[PDB]
């Protein structure tokens, strides 16, 4: 997704970025 939770959470958590490994991902495995 481009969004890192590094330290907060994703904000597009809404379209499915999911924190992974600090980075956030949409649809299991999209940045």
């Amino acid at each position: 997704c481009g969004e890192s939770c590094v330290f907060i959470p994703c904000i597009s958590t809404l379209l499915g970025c999911s924190c992974k490994n600090k980075v956030c991902y949409r649809n299991g495995v999209i940045p």
